[PDB]
């Protein structure tokens, strides 16, 4: 099936716990993929104005680890719950991927979820201005504007207009590439 072929694709590309003792300042984020009309799309949200770093930007859920957090995978799915109603029981974590390095003392570690079909999405207005969906597909044929690269996002619902960069965009091209590259129609 098409769930089954991502979840496949996807394991080829975990690295586990390989990197997670490591003493660094630790977040985690969690690259949603969620399935609507036959297709595969990434969930996004974008972050309150009133927050202090990065306000009104598009970013994947996710934060700070805590000591409460089992393991990194448990820092993405907190987050997520607290940040849009994302609750564990629908979210089944498939892999670990690249953890991204800052700043010289921090790692961010993604996480890839499949999110169950019923979900639906309950902003926190302190964290979260807005959810919404890109089809995985467009990151293979992004719509491009340089400022480096900046991705341009047109939702067809509405024709709201997002942009999305930096490591989000980065992580959302990772992810297309290793679900439908090489793929019969
Ligand atoms: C910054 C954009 C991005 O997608 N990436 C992936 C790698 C780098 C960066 C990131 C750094 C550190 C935490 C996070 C995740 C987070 O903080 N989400 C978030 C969303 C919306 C409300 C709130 Cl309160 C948080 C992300």
């Amino acid at each position: 099936s098409m769930l089954d072929d991502a979840k496949a694709r996807l394991r080829k590309y975990d690295i586990g716990g390989k990197y997670s003792h490591l003493p660094y300042n630790k977040y985690s984020v969690l690259l949603p993929l969620v399935a609507k009309e036959g297709k595969l799309h990434l969930l996004f949200t974008v972050r309150s104005e009133k927050l202090r770093r990065a306000p009104g930007e598009v970013c994947f859920p996710g934060g700070k680890r805590d000591p409460t957090d089992m393991d990194d995978a448990a820092t993405a799915l907190r987050e997520a719950q607290e940040e849009v109603g994302l609750r564990p029981h629908q979210v089944e974590v498939v892999c670990c991927l690249v953890p991204c390095l800052i700043d010289t003392d921090t790692l961010i570690t993604p996480f890839v979820g499949l999110i169950d079909h019923n979900f639906q999405a309950q902003p926190n207005p302190a964290e979260v201005k807005d959810v919404f969906l890109v089809p995985l597909a467009y990151f293979l044929h992004p719509q491009v504007h340089d400022q480096n690269h900046i991705f341009e996002y047109t939702n067809p619902e509405d024709g709201v207009t997002y942009q999305i960069k930096g490591m989000t965009a980065n992580l959302a091209v990772l992810v297309a590439f290793i679900i439908l590259e090489k793929k019969p129609t």
